[PDB]
């Protein structure tokens, strides 16, 4: 909408205070007008049609319980679009600062998180396996890492190519938790996921085995469930960026970590100038392999411990 760029203050799904960037017209909006074209936040009014209605406040504070995920999606939005500009030079999801969209409250119960192909849209959660997903960073910037990635390398949501775009989400959304440098770590959703089981998370980069999911590409599941394993298989690719990062023995095989920044440069020049949407996770091998090579050198350790990492988790 048309109108004055303001700050107001509000709490966020967690109980913490921040600022967010809204707009005046009569009422205060949750538009920010200070990243690229916008991030726009709409209440879903717990329905299913999207994207509801440009979340409109009287007085610019937003403390009320049904404000909080609108203030964390906004906020999250926000810290990811700069995460984006500052790391990558990159202008929103589309690289020419397409608007942000995100709607909150989608549905009753609702227990996950999506990219419709057009816009984030965040479930509240029932209280028990989740509370309001947009309360977790890594949760936002994972969504709109989707958005990045089919603008980008395109990745077929299903099998190794959508283990892969499962994966780069997750990658990111760590790296965004990071950048943030709020309580970082490298699980997934932890802020959200079972409020009554305290250190838990959804899952793991680091050991994604502690909840089932495979770290070595022997232990791939090749059925049909989760569009043939995406939320699975990611951490096939997870733990190899993980191990890429932070460095460590697996199955036997020692990778030297060469830190976060390392990590993200190579897998965004992967995702941007490598991968296709039909890449497997041998391509990828490949893809970052090469974004290593132009990137540091082909006798460079980044490039060694990249092929370190692939070769601990089996991807040759
Ligand atoms: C980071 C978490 C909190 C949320 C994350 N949501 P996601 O974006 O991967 C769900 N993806 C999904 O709904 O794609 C299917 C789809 C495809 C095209 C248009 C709309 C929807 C996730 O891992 N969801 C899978 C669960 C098993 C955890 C629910
Ligand atoms: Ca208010
Ligand atoms: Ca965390
Ligand atoms: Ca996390
Ligand atoms: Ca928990
Ligand atoms: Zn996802």
């Amino acid at each position: 909408i048309t109108g004055t760029s303001t700050v107001g203050v509000g709490r966020g799904v967690l109980g913490d205070q921040k600022n967010i960037n809204t707009t005046y017209s009569t009422y205060y909006y949750l538009q920010d007008n200070t990243r690229g074209n916008g991030i726009f936040t709409y209440d879903a009014k717990y329905r299913t049609t999207l994207p509801g209605s440009l979340w409109a406040d009287a007085d610019n504070q937003f403390f009320a319980s049904y404000d909080a995920p609108a203030v964390d999606a906004h906020y999250y939005a926000g810290v990811t679009y700069d995460y984006y500009k500052n790391v990558h030079n990159r202008l929103s999801y589309d690289g020419n600062n397409a608007a942000i969209r995100s709607s909150v409250h989608y549905s009753q119960g609702y227990n996950n998180a999506f990219w419709n192909g057009s816009q984030m849209v965040y479930g509240d959660g029932d209280g028990q396996t989740f509370i309001p997903l947009s309360g977790g960073i890594d949760v936002v910037a994972h969504e709109l890492t989707h958005a990045v990635t089919d603008y980008t390398a395109g990745l077929i949501y299903q099998n190794e190519s959508g283990a892969i775009n499962e994966a780069i989400s997750d990658i990111f959304g760590t790296l965004v938790e990071f950048y943030a440098n709020k309580n970082p770590d490298w699980e997934i959703g932890e802020d959200v996921y079972t409020p009554g089981i305290s250190g838990d998370s959804l899952r793991s980069m680091s050991d994604p085995a502690k909840y089932g999911d495979p770290d070595h590409y022997s232990k791939r599941y090749t059925g049909t469930q989760d569009n043939g394993g995406v939320h699975i298989n990611s951490g096939i690719i997870n733990k190899a960026a993980y191990l890429i990062s932070q460095g460590g023995t697996h199955y036997g095989v020692s990778v030297v970590g060469i830190g976060r920044d390392k990590l993200g440069k190579i897998f965004y020049r992967a995702l941007t100038q490598y991968l296709t949407p039909t890449s497997n996770f041998s391509q990828l091998r490949a893809a970052a392999v090469q974004s290593a090579t132009d990137l540091y050198g082909s006798t460079s350790q980044e490039v060694a411990s990249v092929k370190q990492a692939f070769d601990a988790v089996g991807v040759k």
